[PDB]
């Protein structure tokens, strides 16, 4: 099994105990760290931040200390916008020159792979030629990777993309059974699948659906994302499943109607450490004092109200439902976006270091046999 857990280049900003660097990275509670993001510059890849260079050098130094850990590289991000990918694709030249500064700058840095979490091919502005472009892209990567494989005796650098779960985005931009010959391994993002862009109360990560849902809708969920993507061809070994640290909030339009679907007039109050309405991390909704927890039946996930206050997230048991749920269909693993939104310190949720990335580790066999301080949950 694989455990994939991204890293955020920008949980370094945020205050008191939130603050997050690489120094509180376990080595050994993941399997592959994924650094978000890398930029492009003239078709290149490049740093974001302006210490990424001092970070990338702590981050994959934790190898020092878990020589089985690999690590990668991600370019791009739900705020990269498409352009840049859009005009890199679009001829064999710009190909060529973003896969060989790919190769250099991985090599440079000493990260073991590239992620490509382009939102997305085909949509949001990308023209539907970028379909097509985009296997192109993940085709010259896996080639080139290949070649500079062989000819410099190195382990060959890894090839993983960040994957829509919504069937709108999967077919706009993704020749699923094309790319997943080529990728190492696929990032499904299941979650972000309800939100306060919506006019009434959903679940970000609901396991399944709700008996109440029809048409689209109904296919708005893990498993019904899962088997979109087993269905279109990606081999369950590489499909690692996405779990989110976060959960997503809502203000409701009575403090009387509480119920997933309820009427909801907008985004929820932002958290204290996340600063960004709508969303929370788990260790701003883990302690929520005098607030009421409920389970949504149908969709084995948790949610949290508070006043006119709204929350869906996921604990230790939906974790642990979930990783269930991918053993069973044969998944090649879990993904968890992100280390930052857990309580990594164990400063909030009083459930000790990473509480949820733990229950994944353990939940998918991989804890380690000279562990002495982890927790089981
Ligand atoms: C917009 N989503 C939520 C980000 C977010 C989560 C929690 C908080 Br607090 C603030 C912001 C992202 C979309 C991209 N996702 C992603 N997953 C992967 N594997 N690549 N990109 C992560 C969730």
């Amino acid at each position: 099994a694989k455990l994939v857990c991204y890293f955020t280049n920008w949980a370094q900003y945020r205050q008191g105990e939130a603050r997050f660097l690489p120094k509180d990275l376990d080595p050994s509670l993941c399997t592959h760290l994924i650094y978000a993001f890398a930029g492009m510059t003239n078709h290149q890849l490049s740093t974001t931040e302006w210490n990424d260079e001092t970070l990338y050098q702590e981050f994959n130094g934790l190898k020092k200390m878990n020589p089985k850990l690999k690590t990668l590289l991600a370019i791009g991000g739900w705020n990269f916008g498409t352009q840049k990918f859009t005009d890199m694709v679009a001829t064999a030249n710009n190909r060529q020159t973003f896969v060989n500064s790919a190769i250099r700058f991985l090599r440079k840095y000493s990260f073991d792979g590239l992620d490509l979490d382009w939102e997305y091919p085909g949509s949001q502005g990308s023209p539907a030629v970028d379909k097509e472009r985009f296997t192109t892209l993940v085709q010259d990567l896996a080639n080139a990777f290949q070649q500079e494989a062989q000819t410099s005796g190195k382990e060959r650098l890894l090839l993983s993309a960040a994957v829509p779960a919504g069937q709108t985005y999967v077919d706009a931009g993704y020749e699923v059974d094309k790319i997943a010959q080529n990728l190492d391994f696929v990032n499904l993002m299941a979650y972000d699948f309800h939100g306060s862009w919506e006019k009434v109360t959903g679940h970000n990560s609901p396991l399944y659906k709700r008996q109440e849902e029809s048409g689209a809708a109904a296919s708005l969920n893990v498993d019904a994302a899962v088997q979109q993507w087993l269905q279109k061809g990606t081999p369950a070994s590489k499909l690692i499943l996405g779990m989110p640290t976060y959960g997503r909030s809502f203000t409701l339009a009575s403090s009387s109607d509480t119920r997933v679907g309820a009427p909801a007039t907008g985004s929820g109050t932002p958290g204290p450490f996340t600063k960004e309405g709508g969303m929370l991390a788990y260790y701003e909704v883990c302690s929520w004092k005098g607030a009421t927890k409920q389970r949504i039946q149908d969709q084995k996930v948790p949610y949290i109200f508070r006043d006119n206050q709204w929350v869906g997230f996921d604990d230790v048991e939906s974790f642990k439902t979930k990783v269930s749920y991918l053993k069973q269909k044969g998944l090649g693993g879990a993904m968890v976006w992100a280390l930052d939104l857990d309580d990594f310190a164990g400063f909030s949720c009083n459930q000790g270091r990473y509480p949820l990335i733990q229950t994944l580790r353990q939940e998918l066999s991989l804890v380690p046999r000279g562990s002495h301080h982890h927790h089981h949950h």
